[PDB]
């Protein structure tokens, strides 16, 4: 169907990027966290700690729908404000670091095997390849 | 990057925060947002449609998307209606700077996300995101 379309990179990145969304929230349900949750957990985590201000840049949503959403994770106990050293820092609680680690566990498995349901091995390996080459 | 196995999943994040960066930087010229960009497009397509359906064609929060809503329609690009049952939809000046923004940024985006890239290589990626889809 899609087969004999010419389809431009840029929206293919965004379709497969939705359905990778979908697929998140799908299997995340059982655990009460949304996909866009999920994602700010997961920047969180890596930076450790990190500006509001910062974060909205490494996320590229609006400054006010962040703010929301953190308002929503420190809520839910998963996040926490602190004044740093000059300005507020976040950084998840434990409850936080908990979730994004059994999120992480849950979701990992039976996303790639969606994801790669109707690829060879090979033509898997082609994509990884090629997408990384995007990327620099 | 090439000596780490990487998960499709954070690749695609990653090739699509690129992506992203790349939109708002060729956008700016217009003083636009590729969030704005994205909305945009979404109700054109459309046509008109509601923000409950919007929320779920785009996948963030129903809130988040009134506000952007509100200010979209401060901008003077879209419009709220009452439907025979509300409904967005674009005004003139949101679908003349929709065609624009399109126009400016194709061209750009893909030569800079294809820049490392063979045709032929360029041609598999594209087939090889295709199937996924299904």
């Amino acid at each position: 169907d899609l087969f004999n379309e010419i389809i431009p990179l840029g929206r293919l990145i965004h379709m497969v990027n939705q359905k990778k969304d979908r697929l998140l929230n799908e299997y995340l349900s059982p655990l009460d966290i949304t996909a866009a949750q999920f994602k700010v957990l997961s920047s969180i985590r890596s930076a450790a700690s990190i500006t509001p201000v910062e974060l909205k840049k490494v996320l590229s949503v609006d400054l006010g729908a962040l703010t929301r959403m953190l308002d929503r994770l420190v809520c839910k106990g998963w996040v926490e404000r602190l004044p740093n050293p000059n300005g507020v820092l976040v950084k998840l609680t434990t409850g936080g670091a908990a979730i994004s680690e059994q999120s992480h566990q849950l979701v990992g498995q039976d996303l790639h095997q969606e994801l790669t349901k109707n690829l060879t091995a090979d033509e898997v390996a082609t994509l990884e390849y090629l997408l990384k080459k995007v990327l620099p």
